[PDB]
């Protein structure tokens, strides 16, 4: 029942409420509700309310802009200038950022207002939030359970009502993860879409490295479609889609490397058959459909050796550059493989993860981990097939709410599009939306 990003924005334009009290609101819904929750950990409140006097002095000098005074917060391996980006590492607590990001330079460039930043789990390698600097992030629909991560803060602050919009990273699932399961809407953007200047790891300044990608967070389609264009380096390719009528979708509610509860499937199920019924092709099969399994190891090989600076443990040899250089061919033969799969399709809808969220675990190998499939215990990290195929690959990928389970915990939907579609991929899960509500 909160304002939106828009509407909020449209508030404060229209007189209804200056930047200072949606400011001060925020704060306010910050102050009683991150107890229990922990998800804004680092604040900024007095230069916040400050940066929201002088939002009123622009709206009162004729001036507008898309979010001029809306408050909103920033995950916290993105730089703001004067706050720490530590990615949760001890020895980088007091590392203090000296310039905004570029997402965050945009962004307060449209009128937005930072509050502060939201929590990470360490290295931003996991999906949960909690590292020693700030402690745990909670999920606001059953505090026993994690938030994901590693974009997770942003998701219960999201979730909780506490600031509307949000900005995130995913290089293994970490914004449409906490967008599942915490119930919100996440956009994993097309690689290369938005500038990663400023989501450094803490110290350097180098380049954007391969898989990554930096997209927005939120409660609604709408605030998404306005963060993405005014965040992209170019203004991408407009939606194309107005109605399910005709829509062709994939639905795949089967990995071969990776198991989804019941629970899971049914929802993703009905998500695509409550397409059907307002128009919509939706197919289950295709034999332009890349090699999952393949795919699966093909990603995780990069994923490693990219997580890793190429650099190999003492007593191992490293990867070759021409080795690395193969790498990418792969990569690029396997896109390739999209492409043609997109000629006979608009969308794929599948799960995000083969669960809902799960109970806080202090286990920090996930080979040590299981996860509850229909009362069986399964690996645990066997769930990254079901995120592989739009990061390898670069595809655009909503995460967005299509129902809870049994114990009340949301689940969502994975809604992948072509490459540079990522207007697309919110259009459909708006859509979809509709479909569901009638």
């Amino acid at each position: 029942s909160e304002l939106s990003a828009i509407e909020t924005a449209a508030a404060i334009a229209g007189g209804s409420m200056t930047a200072l009290e949606a400011c001060d609101a925020a704060i306010a819904r910050i102050e009683q509700r991150d107890g229990p929750i922990n998800a804004v950990v680092v604040r900024d409140f007095d230069r916040a309310r400050e940066a929201a006097k002088a939002a009123d002095g622009e709206v009162a000098a004729g001036v507008s802009k898309p979010l001029l005074g809306v408050p909103m917060t920033i995950k916290e391996s993105i730089d703001i200038a004067g706050l720490p980006t530590s990615w949760g590492f001890a020895e980088h607590a007091d590392h203090i950022a000296t310039a905004d990001s570029v997402v965050v330079s945009r962004l307060k460039a449209a009128g937005a207002v930072f509050l502060g930043k939201t929590n990470i789990p360490v290295a931003l390698a996991d999906w949960q939030s909690s590292n020693p600097n700030y402690g745990r992030t909670n999920n606001p629909h059953d505090l026993t359970r994690s938030a994901g991560g590693s974009s997770g803060g942003a998701a219960a602050a999201l979730a909780a009502g506490m600031v509307p919009l949000e900005y995130g990273s995913d290089i293994g699932g970490s914004i449409r993860v906490p967008a599942h399961f915490c119930g919100v809407w996440g956009l994993k953007t097309t690689f290369d879409a938005v500038s990663l200047e400023g989501h450094y790891l803490p110290r350097t300044d180098g380049a954007r490295g391969e898989l990554g990608v930096v997209g927005p967070m939120a409660r609604n389609p709408q605030d998404l479609a306005l963060a993405l264009d005014l965040t992209s380096r170019i203004a991408l390719p407009i939606a194309r889609i107005d109605t399910l009528n005709g829509l062709r979708i994939l639905l795949l509610t089967h990995h071969p490397r990776a198991a989804a509860d019941s629970a899971v499937v049914a929802a993703v199920e009905k998500a695509a058959e409550s397409c059907a019924a307002q128009g919509a092709q939706v197919s289950t099969s295709n034999a332009d459909l890349p090699d999952l399994s393949k795919l699966v190891s093909d990603y995780t090989r990069m994923l490693l050796i990219v997580l890793a600076q190429g650099k190999a443990p003492e007593g191992t040899e490293p990867v070759s550059l021409n080795a690395w250089y193969g790498m990418l061919d792969d990569q690029a033969r396997t896109i390739r493989g999209f492409d043609r799969l997109f000629d006979s399709f608009d969308a794929i809808f599948c799960p995000v993860l083969g669960t809902s969220a799960f109970p806080h675990s202090d286990e920090a190998d996930w080979g040590k981990r299981t996860l509850t499939i229909d009362g069986a215990d399964t690996p645990f990290g066997s769930q990254l097939a079901w995120i592989s195929m739009a990061t390898y690959c670069g595809m655009p990928a909503l995460s967005m709410p299509v129902g809870t389970d049994a114990n009340g915990l949301p689940i969502g939907l994975q809604i992948i599009t072509r490459n540079w579609s990522d207007h697309d991929a919110v259009r459909i899960g708006a859509l979809v939306a509709d479909a569901l509500a009638a």
